[PDB]
């Protein structure tokens, strides 16, 4: 439930590198133990909590300590912010990540606490069996690093699960990627993540879906479809990139950026 560990709060603050010009978004303020440490650092703090009765105590607390710069998850529209800090309920972990990737304008950094198992996935190594579409999404959009472990004893009262704090620093140029098509390409490939890309793309259902999209693109853009078998047209992309025999679990964001770029160059789009 609630973090009660001064030394962990110190680690969050150190990782966040907050400047007095920064707006900080705090998701889940609890008793305001982290809030009161953010306020003298940040230009201002905006906090979002699920309960209105805990909110008024934190507000009173911050006012009492002389801070007038406090303002009050998946539902709430996020304000413009520079730095995010959150303790994230496990059930909304993936939704939170997708919300942050799609958030505009880009933010400077986020220091996020997740249940251990979810954090291990975001931090997964290429080729390990827990390496997934989530992992590559995160890696495309950010540099992700582990800040620290948070044992269950650090919570009042202790849960039956341990946590991890991670830091995300958004990479500006990655936001040129069309996220809808990137994520759909990854869903195709990660459906059987230890099969080779040739085995994935040769499936008749995948080819039929892609050919439909290709003909649609060709009408939309008043272009004439290639007079060539689509299966060969599509598989030739893998061949060109020397990726026929690679498996998605062993590939990284650079590999998938090349694949998306070469499919799109042929008029093959993921929708």
């Amino acid at each position: 439930h609630l973090l009660k560990n001064p030394g962990i709060l110190d680690k969050i603050i150190y990782a966040a590198k907050i400047k007095s010009s920064d707006i900080v978004l705090e998701i889940g303020c609890g008793t305001g133990n982290l809030t009161v440490k953010l306020l003298p650092l940040a230009k201002k703090v905006i906090t979002i909590d699920i309960d209105s009765r805990m909110i008024s105590e934190v507000k009173k607390r911050c006012l009492y300590e002389g801070y007038n710069n406090l303002e009050v998850a998946i539902k709430t529209v996020f304000p413009k912010f520079d730095v995010c800090t959150a303790n994230i309920p496990y059930k909304i972990s993936s939704p939170l990540i997708f919300k942050l990737i799609s958030h505009r304008p880009l933010f400077k950094c986020a220091v996020l606490m997740f249940q251990k198992e979810f954090a291990e996935r975001m931090l997964a190594n290429v080729g390990d069996s827990n390496y997934s579409r989530l992992t590559i999404n995160v890696k495309l959009f950010c540099k992700v690093t582990k800040v620290c472990n948070v044992n269950r004893s650090s919570f009042n009262p202790p849960p039956k699960v341990d946590s991890v704090i991670v830091k995300l620093i958004p990479k500006e140029s990655s936001f040129l990627t069309n996220f809808d098509e990137w994520d759909n390409l990854l869903r195709i490939c990660f459906s059987r993540k230890r099969k080779t890309l040739h085995a994935i793309f040769k499936r008749n259902a995948v080819l039929n879906m892609l050919e439909h999209n290709y003909k649609n693109w060709c009408t939309l853009n008043k272009q004439v479809p290639v007079n060539f078998p689509f299966k060969k047209y599509c598989l030739d992309v893998l061949e060109h990139l020397d990726m026929c025999e690679k498996r998605s679990i062993n590939l990284d964001e650079n590999d998938f950026l090349k694949l998306l770029l070469e499919f799109n160059k042929k008029g093959i789009h993921f929708f």
